[PDB]
Formats: C-alpha cells, sequence, structure tokens
C-alpha cells in the first residue's frame, strides 16, 4: 500500500509529495523498488513499524512504478490492484510492477519558482509550466515581454510548456495566461523571483569522454588479458590524436579478481595494473595534455575478502566491523558448512555450492562475494568520503559511482558537500535520475537517454516524434542538470552499439546524434575503430581486447569520429546551446542548437532512402551538420 501523506515545498521540484509505502512484514529485511532507483535494493530501506514494513519517501509528482524486495525477492504490493508491465530496454527491465499515481488533487496548472521551473544556465533563463495532460491548449509567459510558450512534452499525467528568456537579468516579475481546450482563459499566479541554477566544474562542459577498461586496453611494452596502466600511458598519443580530453577508468584499486569490482583495499592501485607508481606517472602525463581523469568508485559493497568483512567472519560479534555491513543473522557463514565448502578445494566451482547454501548477510543481488555495506552507519559514510578525498587529493578529477542507485541519496548528498568544487561527480543510475541530481551528482550515466536511443536508433521501434517526446521529457525532468549528464551509445555493461545496429552506416547516424546533443558525449574504447564484441564461451562480451594492429581498424569510422570530436569541442552552440526541434517525422530528424546568436543545425536521415528537406537532398542513413560557414556531410 502507498499513501500520499502530504506535500512540502522544494527549491528543486517546486513541491514534492511525501509518500508512505508499506506492506505486511514477513521477512528479515525489505526495500522499496521503483523507476526512481531502477528497482535496486540498498537505496530505500524499509523499517518495521509493527506488523508491517514501512518507509516515507519524497517523490516529485507523476506516475511512478514500484515493487518490493523482501529478503532479496521481487514482490508486488499485495494491497495495490493497479499493476502493469513496465519495460526499459535501457537496462533490460521487462516485468509486471505496481503503479503509484502521485499528484495533488487541486492540480490543473502548476509553477513555483524553483530549480526545474525557473533556472538559468549559460546566460539563459528557462521557464516551465506543468499542466494536466491534454487540458491546456496554450500558454503565454507574461513577463517584461509577453511571449508564447511551447508544449514540449507529455507524461502520463502532464503536458509541459516551456519558454526561453533573456537571462542577463536578475529579479523577474511574471505570471502566465492559460487557454483551455474549451476556450476558458485565466491568469495563473503572480511571481517575483531570481532564477535558480546549479554549480558544476566549468571544465566538464567541453569534454568528450573515453571509457577505458585497463585490462582490455593496452598491455605494457615494458616487461616487469593483461592490459595495465603503463600501457594506457604508452598509448597517450592515440588518445590525443583522437581528440578526447577526459577518461573514465574502470576500477583500479586492489581487488580479488582482475574484474576489479571486488575491492580488498581502497587506498592502493591493483598490482596487476602496475601499482601506485604507474598510476602516478599516468596521471601527470595525462595532465600534460589536459586530459581529465575520473575513477570508478565501488561503495555499495566491498569484496567478501576485504579485511573488514573478513574480520566479521572470524569474530562475528566482538568484531568492531559488525555494523559496517548488513548482517541478517550473526552466525554469519554456516557453521563450518560454508567454511568447509570454502576450503575443500573444488576450485571456485564451490562458489555455486556456497551460493546454494545461502548466507547470513545482505549482498549485491545473489553474489555472496559482494556483501552490502551499511550505508546508515556514519562510519561507513566517513570511510566513503575518505576514500574519495584520498584519490581526489592525488589529482583525480572526479568519480563515477558504481551502483549509485543502490545507495541512499543522502550518502551522495554528503559526498557532494564534502567534495572540492572542481571535481566531477557522476553516478550509475539506470532510470529516472531526479532523486540523484542537483545537490548530489552533477549528472549520471544517462540511461533514460540510452533507452530512447535504443528504441529509435537501435531497434527502430518508435518514430522520430515519439523519440523527441522522450528527449523533451528528460529535459523537463533534469532541467539544467541535463547538460552535465554522461551520455553514451555503449559502455562496459551493454552490447557495443555497432553490434546492436549491425550496419556501420547506422552507427554513424547514432554517433552524430550523440556528439551533437545536450549532455557530455563519451566513447567506449575501441568505438573509434569499429571494435565489435567477442564470443566468450557462447556469450558475447563487449569488453573485447583493444586492437592495435591498424590494418584491423575501420579507418572510416576513425576519421568520422575524429571529425565529430573536433566539431564538438570547437562549437559553442553544440557545447552550451539550447535545443530547438525543427522537424521530427518518422525516421528523419532535424534540430537546432543555439547560443548567443550562434546556431548549429543538425539533420539525421535514419532511413534507407534519400529525403528532401532543408531545400537539399539528405542521403540515406547520414547526418548533416550546418553552422556558420559550413555544411558538413557525415556518412560512412
Amino acid at each position: 500500500m502507498y499513501k500520499l501523506v502530504s506535500f512540502r515545498d522544494s527549491e528543486i521540484f517546486g513541491r514534492v509529495a511525501e509518500v508512505e509505502f508499506s506492506l505486511i512484514r514477513e521477512g528479515s529485511y525489505a526495500y522499496l523498488l521503483g523507476d526512481f532507483n531502477a528497482f535496486n535494493e540498498g537505496s530505500f530501506r524499509m523499517e518495521q513499524e509493527g506488523k508491517n514494513w514501512k518507509i516515507k519517501i519524497a517523490l516529485p509528482e507523476g506516475v511512478w512504478h514500484y515493487a518490493f524486495s523482501i529478503d532479496g525477492k521481487f514482490v508486488l504490493d499485495p494491497d495495490n490492484p493497479e499493476r502493469r508491465v513496465y519495460t526499459r530496454k535501457g537496462y533490460k527491465f521487462h516485468r509486471e510492477v505496481n503503479v503509484a499515481r502521485i499528484v495533488k488533487s487541486d492540480d490543473l496548472v502548476f509553477h513555483t519558482p524553483s530549480l526545474l521551473y525557473l533556472y538559468e544556465i549559460f546566460g539563459r533563463v528557462h521557464v516551465l509550466l506543468r499542466t494536466q495532460k491534454g487540458v491546456i491548449k496554450g500558454a503565454t509567459f507574461l513577463g517584461e515581454k509577453h511571449v508564447p510558450m511551447r508544449k514540449k512534452a507529455s507524461d502520463e499525467l502532464f503536458d509541459y510548456f516551456e519558454v526561453i528568456v533573456e537571462g542577463g537579468d536578475k529579479r523577474l516579475n511574471y505570471s502566465f495566461e492559460v487557454l483551455t481546450m474549451e476556450g476558458a482563459k485565466f491568469e495563473y499566479g503572480q511571481f517575483k523571483a531570481r532564477p535558480f541554477s546549479i554549480e558544476f566544474p566549468t571544465w566538464v562542459i567541453d569534454r568528450v569522454f573515453y571509457q577505458i577498461m585497463p585490462d582490455k586496453f593496452a598491455r605494457s611494452r615494458k616487461i616487469q588479458w593483461g592490459g595495465d596502466l603503463i600501457g594506457i600511458k604508452e598509448k597517450i598519443d592515440h588518445l590525443v590524436n583522437l581528440g578526447i580530453n577526459a577518461i573514465y577508468l574502470t576500477p583500479i584499486f586492489s581487488s580479488l579478481t582482475y574484474h576489479g569490482y571486488d575491492i580488498v583495499d581502497y587506498f592502493h592501485v591493483a598490482r596487476r595494473l602496475g601499482g601506485d607508481r604507474a598510476f602516478v606517472d599516468l596521471l601527470s602525463e595525462l595532465k600534460r595534455f589536459d586530459i581529465k581523469v575520473i575513477l570508478d568508485g565501488v561503495f555499495h559493497h566491498t569484496s567478501f575478502f576485504h579485511p573488514y568483512f573478513q574480520d566479521v567472519v572470524r569474530k562475528g560479534e566482538n568484531s568492531s566491523f559488525k555494523n559496517f555491513y548488513r548482517i541478517i543473522k550473526f552466525p554469519v557463514v554456516s557453521k563450518e558448512f560454508l567454511q568447509i565448502l570454502h576450503s575443500k578445494s573444488s576450485w571456485e566451482e564451490k562458489y555455486k555450492k556456497i551460493k546454494s547454501l545461502g548466507w547470513n548477510y545482505e549482498s549485491f543481488f545473489s553474489v555472496w562475494i559482494m556483501p552490502r555495506l551499511n550505508h546508515d552507519n556514519p562510519k561507513v559514510r566517513e570511510f566513503i568520503k575518505n576514500v574519495i578525498l584520498f584519490w581526489t587529493n592525488k589529482g583525480v578529477d572526479g568519480f563515477r559511482m558504481d551502483v549509485a542507485h543502490g545507495v541512499p541519496p543522502e550518502v551522495w548528498k554528503e559526498v557532494r558537500e564534502a567534495l572540492p568544487k572542481e571535481k566531477y561527480l557522476i553516478g550509475e543510475v539506470m532510470d529516472d535520475a531526479r532523486l540523484w541530481l542537483f545537490d548530489k551528482f552533477h549528472g549520471v550515466m544517462n540511461y533514460r537517454l540510452y533507452d530512447a536511443i535504443l528504441r529509435f536508433f537501435g531497434y527502430e521501434e518508435i518514430t522520430a516524434e515519439e523519440f523527441l517526446n522522450e528527449l523533451e521529457l528528460l529535459s523537463s525532468y533534469y532541467g539544467p542538470a541535463e547538460y552535465l549528464m554522461y551520455n553514451f551509445l555503449d559502455n562496459h555493461d551493454v552490447e557495443r552499439f555497432l553490434d546492436i545496429v549491425g550496419d556501420k552506416r547506422k552507427y554513424v547516424c547514432a554517433l552524430v546524434f550523440l556528439m551533437t546533443y545536450k549532455g557530455i558525449p563519451s566513447l567506449f574504447y575501441g568505438d573509434e575503430i569499429g571494435l565489435r564484441g567477442i564470443n566468450l564461451q557462447g556469450m558475447e562480451s563487449s569488453r573485447a581486447p583493444m586492437l592495435w594492429n591498424e590494418e584491423e581498424w575501420d579507418q572510416r569510422i576513425l576519421e568520422i569520429t575524429k571529425t565529430l570530436v573536433k566539431i564538438r569541442k570547437n562549437n559553442k552552440a553544440l557545447l552550451f546551446g539550447n535545443f530547438v526541434p525543427v522537424k521530427f517525422k518518422r525516421k528523419f530528424m532535424v534540430y537546432k542548437r543555439e547560443h548567443m546568436g550562434e546556431r548549429t543545425i543538425v539533420a539525421i536521415n535514419y532511413s534507407n532512402s534519400r529525403v528532401k528537406e532543408l531545400g537539399i537532398t539528405i542521403p540515406e542513413y547520414s547526418g548533416v551538420i550546418i553552422n556558420e560557414d559550413k555544411v558538413k556531410l557525415i556518412k560512412y
């Protein structure tokens, strides 16, 4: 059951609904799951009141999807008859869930001075008017100048009206004029306010990220897959030639396996990767060419073999690390049963034997080798801030938080307040990111943008107009934070986009979109040469070893990639410009990015045949970038 208990003001969302979720208590632990955290445990822990589990969460108005996790099992709200199949290809989600209609009973038209409804960025002010879906025909912004607003998107419950106005001001005096489909007309509110905004390192905006998995990228030529940090440094010339100026590194801390997501020591670089000196040399070298570096922070859990957890296994209580994790029952691991199956050779095949036996502590899904940290504990939070600052102090420019949506937002809010101003902080959240942005992450891995890109470019399941609507919804939801998002076509956790669309000519059209849209573009190592996934015992992995034999590179994609990276970094409109949809129909789209009088127009023909638009004839599967003094064709 869920009940909207009340409403409170919010400098971010205008107002938020304080909603209560609960269900008959029948287990050891429970979590709230929804699109607000991509259905992950760890972020919203429910506590027992009396006969049932309960939690109070602040949620922006709208229709939300949810469910529960009891003892680690997906369970539906027994009291809620409203169920529905929710699907997000973005993170391979497709199953029945519960619906939560969150909206104030007096709603019709809404706007309150706040971050998402009245902000400024890159010298411009964005104003938003949220209205009951399909009820409002038109709206006018009544400020110093009367200017018509445009309906940019539509939710299940709302229509979104927006307008851009000169931001070289301060205190704005305004109200709105609304026209209903019936013809009713009225003036809404009377506001006096200075636009809000967000803080962020200015260096991030002109970045083009390059994601690297040390183990797969480059094996060092200095003898002392086995890719390492010395190798990355040895390949710096390749990165500067490509033009990327920021790197997102996969975990490099001491870990149990070459995977790296099973940390045993957060203050040292893995031996396998060359050690701390290697990382120190790589860093200063990257600094020479102004290439930023962001590390992967794994704080949702540690390795089962981290000294901390190990101390809990051998001391149980009386272990000063007992509350550093989420122990369900204190005879942590079965009486000798887990240990014997742990010392009886079997060669890691025994991982399945132990798994089947079960364990007495919370973990990342069903991987007993990754016990969840107790984020409620002030000590664990300090430990996280200390790890982060430790590396930040060495010159690291930021962090990408692994499984961020599995950690309470409050933790990230604390980290954000403790972090030096010029550091970039992003998280891995696979669905709506509203509860993770603004005063927490600068941006997150844009999985909702990825989902729209998959539906349109990848699987060609939706039209250009439906695609546009998805983009605009994200714009309304994220507001200014939209420009700080980490955008991608692929990464270490999904299939290479080239393998999804097959056609190298289609990949190019998607790349054109990625490199010219709002948000920070990024490439997964190898994408610049057309690197495809590899077969690993019947399972295709996108983590294919980087290829250095240039006769194996696709020179067209490399050339095209270099061109887009160069065009992006040097085009003010693509960097700071607003987004104006010019024409989205079927498989064709054309839009404009505008900044201080400059404009860059982008047309993408994602169809098999030539299309006549913009007075020209745009070739099949190709993009066209038009700006001051140049009309550039982009096609394989």
